[PDB]
Order: structure tokens, then C-alpha cells, then sequence
């Protein structure tokens, strides 16, 4: 269970890191 949620969670923040790098070249490109 814990592998699975950690699995889910690693997941989670990858995508968030994602939406976060791409909201800042969106912004690099406003620049």
C-alpha cells in the first residue's frame, strides 16, 4: 500500500513540477 501511495504521490508532484516549469516559461514568454 505504502509503495503504491508513494508511487501515486512521486507521480503527483511530477506533474505539479511540470505545471510549475511550464507556468514559468509561459511567463518567460510574456517576458
Amino acid at each position: 500500500e505504502k509503495e503504491r501511495q508513494n508511487r501515486l504521490a512521486e507521480e503527483r508532484a511530477r506533474r505539479e513540477e511540470e505545471e510549475n516549469r511550464r507556468k514559468a516559461e509561459d511567463e518567460a514568454r510574456k517576458k
